[PDB]
């Protein structure tokens, strides 16, 4: 290759935090291959994007504005001021104006025609053919009663985007030689075997053991283990799963490889161990760590090419009980007698799409005949291709319990249709479902590739969440790492520019992040040693190896310019992580407000995206009721191990501490402490009721999507508020009550203990009318909520854990019994009053 060319790939790899030219760790060409692979749909769709679009990245959508936002204008006239830097002049503008009629009604109202509108302060662009009515800053302005400002310049040269040219019918059987590992250290010798099974989406086909043995660093069986499953039954993407017990460690074979050939030869595999199910027990990856891991040497040998080829009415009764079937929650398990009925009756079973998980789970995947019959099956696939994609349902078909290629892409097929202002929505959640996927190269893992490579916006995040887990996932990193690569290489040199001042502040920051840490410990108190040393480290960082600007990471629309030196400070929480204030890079930028930033170490923040992903979803599925629950889920990016940064949201202080307003160094609690920090909040007093207005909605907003995600019992110290009465959670990591609703925030709805008034009318009104509206959606919340647990969460029960949100969510009930159900939930946050919150503390002590 190039001597560029490589000087290139190290560029590739300080991104990516991931060598992916490394082979130290395979035992096999799949990574390479599917590098290789990658390469056509990376360059088919560099190829087919428009330079100038791609270059502007315009936010826009093509949903309805909702009605709440419609009113917010009662004349069908908008107004954007114009600012060429100077004078602004402002305008009078209907809904359904392109930006070119307003930019060609720009001219006409001044009494060369390519120049572009700007948000000012943001890299946000109004521009092409959209009514402005369906651009995102705007509808953002509407919801909170913002002027929409912009300032008018030249578009930006896609030169800077520029993209450097690229360069049998015998039964399965396996032989276990033996395990050897350097070092055993626990307590009690014991005895152990391996347990060997046959897997295709987390069934088991067909399962064998060896003799146990005493253990020791080397034991060896020199055993066939011969299964029943004949060889040309094996499914393609059917995985050997290899465990230890004594559940000690474990290693996973694909038995059917990318080319389709079947396995042969010696392996020796490096395990992973286990802490005293996940989707991490699924990984084709081997432990890097061949000096400290149990390893398997074992055998296969066996025959080439195993491949892939090309009038009843359901008595009303039978259709009954399938109909029946059909109906019930993603959650509920299906019969021996179900799948018997699914099945039989495929053809029936094909004219409703919410059956198809279960009609798939009905599948024999252990049976070539079978499964060539689905295959058949799926060959006419009228019915589900005019279906409405239901979000929903495609990703109940991309989770562990669907190994099958063909049954994945039908709904990768189904979200082709989705546009970018929903895919930024689900863009979280499907990257983490590429670790369900058998092989590394996927139809999804391609359609991953094309959006964020057709969509500036997407790429921005698909990078972000991409190298989130390649930092902390060794199970999964080798596959992300590929992926990325394979994007970076169609993103452009400009938004190649972007990532490595972006990845250069993030690791000197997180480097002073993690030193300070260190050096205190919890009182928790602050050093007045430790501060000067903070403001020693990063003064040294602006003069000495400065960025001078960067791209905000969850908000990309955002440069952050200089830090402001002094605005900066460690915080008092328990793992004292960094308060950090920039100035904004902009300096058309409106206002004169730094960016604050949180740099943490010592959390969890992929729970915490995953949470804050899942309450921007809430939020769109109350946009489409046309709901507002003025929710905050204020942008959060983890980046290293327990380590990521997180958006401040200004003027916001914590409901603790609010409790502090008068004494605060031990407990208890005062009602109305609140609803004074809000009157001596508001400069006016039409300001002071739209803040009591506000909290009812976020309260509101909050009560609802706790509960139903079963976060919803917290300490006051982890709700905030603004001054401006905006309510919202945070840290979201990991008796009780349903949720928080007490006495203060009662009180500031006008009532105190029991009793009634007219905002605490309107505050059950909406949960109820929010709740029911979340109902309509439970398979998207159940699918969603379990691919959280497996992706994002420890080891979990993927039967017990999940079903929370099942009781939850009321399922099974009708909207009646629903809306009491809830009520009475509120009643029980009436009785508990103080009694939740008063408790924290006890134990600390
Ligand atoms: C402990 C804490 C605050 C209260 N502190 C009060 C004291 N303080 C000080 O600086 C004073 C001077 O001591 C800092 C803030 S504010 C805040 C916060 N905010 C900041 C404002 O915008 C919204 C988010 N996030 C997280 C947090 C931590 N971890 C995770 N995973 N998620 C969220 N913790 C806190």
């Amino acid at each position: 290759m190039s001597e560029e060319s490589q000087a290139f790939q190290r560029q590739l790899t300080a991104l990516i935090g991931y060598d992916v030219t490394d082979v130290s760790n395979v035992h096999d060409d799949e990574l390479e291959f599917t590098r290789r692979g990658l390469v056509t749909p990376r360059m088919a769709e560099v190829a087919s994007r428009d330079p100038k679009l791609y270059a502007m990245h315009p936010w826009v959508t093509s949903k309805p504005l909702p009605e709440y936002l419609w009113k917010k204008i009662a004349n069908n006239c908008i107004f954007i001021v114009i600012h060429r830097s100077t004078t602004s002049q402002t305008i009078k503008v209907s809904p359904d104006d392109t930006p070119g009629a307003i930019l060609q009604s720009f001219f006409t109202k001044m009494a060369e025609q390519d120049f572009v509108l700007r948000v000012c302060g943001r890299d946000e662009y109004l521009v092409g053919e959209t009514p402005i009515k369906n651009f995102q800053w705007v509808r953002h302005c509407l919801k909170n009663g913002e002027e929409i400002h912009v300032v008018l310049d030249t578009p930006p040269d896609p030169a800077l985007d520029e993209v450097r040219k690229e360069e049998c019918d015998r039964k399965f059987r396996v032989k276990i030689r033996g395990i050897d590992i350097p070092v055993l250290p626990r307590n009690t010798d014991l005895t152990v075997f391996v347990e060997a099974n046959i897997q295709h989406g987390q069934q088991v086909l067909c399962q064998r053991r060896t003799s146990p043995k005493p253990f020791t660093e080397e034991v060896l069986w020199n055993v066939w283990l011969e299964f029943s499953i004949k060889i040309k039954d094996l499914p393609k993407g059917a995985l050997l799963n290899l465990q230890i017990y004594c559940l000690l460690y474990y290693v996973n074979l694909l038995l059917i490889d990318h080319r389709f050939l079947l396995r042969r030869g010696e392996y020796v595999l490096h395990m992973w161990q286990i802490s005293g199910f996940n989707a991490d027990k699924l990984t084709s990856a081997t432990n890097p760590d061949k000096e400290n891991s149990m390893s398997i040497s074992i055998l296969l040998d066996n025959y080439c090419h195993p491949i892939a080829l090309p009038r009843a009415e359901m008595p009303n009764q039978l259709r009954k009980q399938l109909e029946a079937i059909i109906a019930t929650d993603p959650l509920n398990p299906l019969t021996a007698e179900d799948k018997e009925l699914l099945w039989h009756f495929r053809y029936e079973s094909l004219k409703h799409p919410k059956a198809y998980p279960k009609l798939f789970s009905s599948v024999k995947w252990g049976q070539q005949e079978i499964v060539a019959k689905t295959y058949q099956l799926l060959a006419r696939r009228e019915v589900w291709d005019q279906s409405a994609l239901d979000v929903g349902l495609t990703m109940q078909l991309l989770d562990c319990n669907f190994s099958d290629e063909n049954v994945r892409a039908i709904a990768v097929q189904k979200l082709e249709s989705l546009e970018d202002d929903d895919v930024l929505h689900y863009l979280l959640q499907l990257v983490q479902a590429v670790k369900f996927e058998p092989y590394h190269d996927s139809a999804l893992a391609r359609f991953l590739l094309k959006r964020g490579l057709r969509n500036k916006r997407i790429g921005h995040f698909l990078f972000w969440f991409l190298r989130s887990e390649i930092a902390q996932s060794r199970h999964y990193q080798q596959r992300f790492a590929v992926i990325l690569e394979a994007y970076l290489r169609g993103c452009g040199t400009a938004m190649l520019h972007d990532f490595t001042q972006q990845v250069q502040v993030i690791e000197m920051l997180q480097k002073v992040t993690l030193d300070i840490k260190s050096l205190s410990a919890e009182k928790y108190d602050v050093s007045s040693q430790v501060i000067s040393q903070l403001k020693q480290k990063l003064e040294n960082l602006q003069n000495s190896q400065l960025p001078e600007s960067f791209r905000v990471p969850y908000d990309p629309g955002l440069k952050a310019g200089a830090l402001a030196i002094e605005k900066c400070k460690v915080m008092a929480s328990k793992k004292k992580p960094l308060w950090l204030e920039f100035k904004c890079a902009d300096p058309t930028a409106l206002s004169n407000e730094t960016i604050g930033i949180i740099f943490k170490h010592g959390d969890d923040l992929r729970q915490d995206m995953l949470i804050l992903q899942i309450l921007r979803i809430m939020e769109s599925i109350w946009e489409t009721e046309s709901l507002d629950l003025c929710l905050l889920p204020y942008g959060c990016i983890s980046t290293g191990d327990k380590i990521g940064m997180i958006e401040i949201v200004k003027d916001a202080t914590t409901i603790a501490k609010i409790q502090q307003s008068t004494v605060g160094n031990t407990g208890a609690f005062k009602d109305e402490v609140l609803n004074h920090w809000l009157k001596e909040k508001s400069p006016t007093e039409e300001k002071f009721q739209a803040a009591v207005e506000r909290f009812v909605y976020s309260c509101a907003g909050y009560c609802v999507a706790t509960f139903v995600l079963g976060i919803g019992d917290r300490h006051n110290d982890n709700i905030m508020i603004t001054e401006t009465g905006n309510l919202f959670h945070i840290d979201f990591g990991h008796e009780r009550v349903p949720f928080v609703l007490t006495p203060d925030f009662l009180f500031v709805m006008g009532t105190s203990g029991k009793k009634t008034s007219p905002h605490f009318q309107k505050f059950q009104d909406i949960c109820v009318k929010a709740y029911l509206a979340l109902r309509h959606h439970t398979n998207l919340l159940i699918i969603l909520f379990s691919m959280m647990l497996m992706t994002g969460m420890p080891q979990l029960t993927s039967k017990e854990d999940i079903e929370y949100i099942r009781d939850a969510l009321t399922v099974g009930k009708n909207e009646e019994d629903a809306k009491k159900y809830f009520l009475d939930q509120i009643e029980v946050c009436r009785d508990k009053g103080w009694t939740v919150q008063f408790n924290w503390f006890l134990h600390l002590v």
